[PDB]
């Protein structure tokens, strides 16, 4: 997918997605491109985004943007709940979230099932600062078949995150005040399917809410969140306590924050529509 | 600029900026393209964000998008503002922003600062619902030097909007309680120039602030607003007055609303270190 020193974030019609646009970054050099027995696995040093995971043609991380989604996605469970111990990952390969997670002195236990063992070894070579954590005592790395993982955990985790009736499973997997936060697409592309996403999960949990954020190098520039909860009184829009200034910079939170948190709920008006 | 079909937004450094990205839209066919006596004026209809208009090879406006920016950068000062009365554009070719002005009753008189006519024309030839507004009786067009304009009328306007010391003409051509809305760069790429910007308002105005919000077709994504206010009183954080769900779908409002307006000045953690 490489050209004329430019990488090209094409939609995979190229003969769930993003037709008629594209987003770019200048090469520097190729560091890196192996097929898995799973995935086309990329990394390069771009001109101005530094290192740069893409996997299948599609970008998955960011030197420059090490961040963003990462601090959303973890942190909206993890301080929504009221003292998350046991958690699991489904996705997570290059170890942004793992990262995050880690932060919760609360969690006595962390679980992240990545089937591509080459994407966490190029992570952890070509993009620290993102990698850290995968040598923490507390991270039990399972490379397995991940559905049948789970229909064997039930009831042990209080919050599951995924790098995206499966939700069935993952009801079933949580805890009885568990929360769930999963990657959930772009308001600007994929309308429809939020609002599929949205209204069966209103039928397996009692509580379903939306919220977004900025991303930069993702299509269209906002990444959206779907975060489920089991308990009909918990309010996950609100967390459970609230950071100080200087509990944020002793976290090394860059994007995230308890006034944050609440307002990523507050959906603009054509997304506000389609989702009731 | 045009390539295989395909348009693509080079940073200006092709030989303020964004250099080391690009992002690209695909052409069905071209519309127009000519040189006026100021700048390179190019509307295609796109594959998949209907026609869109590019000057100087900087993408203004999508029909797919016709409401995130405009609707934000009126909206702001227009309901912050308590009886907003008389209005100046500075920019505004395209026609958005003065229809999403039109929509507040309270407006006598609306005027609007364009050099390029042709910008008009096009947008009226090929733009509809983003150029509506340009035969209201409100509006009162001017092609003339714009600086000169600001200096002979002094205290004359409720809101000033532009699309982009100059701001201490700006603040003397407000009235009292007058309200400034400006077109105000992406959070991730001009950080060290907003911040510059906010730091010599607030050496002119007793109170600035700086909101953001998604827009997809924005280099990386999103938009940001500066908001000054003359009166040090002025919060311009919360609306005057705040609108129910009935007032909003009278308005066909898309992105916009009271909950929104308020949540758009909660910054993410990098953004308020730098504004400090």
């Amino acid at each position: 997918k490489l050209h004329k020193g430019w990488f090209t974030e094409f939609s995979p019609d190229d003969l769930g997605a993003w037709p008629g646009q594209a987003f770019s970054l200048q090469v520097k050099k190729v560091l890196f491109h192996e097929k898995s027995k799973y995935q086309d696995v990329l990394v390069f040093e771009s001109t101005t985004y530094g290192n740069v995971l893409v996997l299948d043609g599609i970008v998955q991380a960011t030197e420059r943007d090490e961040f963003s989604y990462q601090e959303m996605l973890a942190h909206l469970p993890m301080f929504a709940h009221p003292d998350p111990k046991r958690v699991l990952i489904i996705g997570g390969g290059d170890g942004g979230i793992l990262r995050e997670v880690l932060k919760h002195e609360s969690v006595e236990k962390v679980t992240m099932c990545e089937i591509d063992e080459m994407v966490i070894d190029v992570a952890k070579k070509f993009l620290p600062g993102m990698s850290c954590g995968f040598s923490h005592p507390k991270l039990d790395l399972f490379c397995g078949d991940g559905f049948e993982f789970l229909k064997n955990h039930k009831n042990e985790f209080d919050v599951i995150i995924t790098d995206s009736s499966y939700y069935e499973l993952l009801r079933d997997a949580l805890k009885e005040d568990g929360i769930l936060s999963s990657q959930g697409e772009s308001v600007w592309l994929h309308l429809p399917l939020i609002a599929h996403l949205v209204a069966f999960n209103r039928k397996i949990f009692p509580a379903v809410t939306y919220a977004q954020s900025i991303v930069s190098t993702y299509p269209s520039g906002s990444m959206g969140y779907l975060i489920c909860a089991k308990n009909a009184n918990r309010d996950v829009t609100t967390p459970a306590r609230t950071l100080t200034a200087e509990q944020i910079k002793a976290l090394n939170l860059r994007f995230y924050n308890s006034e944050v948190h609440k307002a990523a709920f507050v959906l603009p008006q054509f997304v506000k529509n389609a989702l009731e």
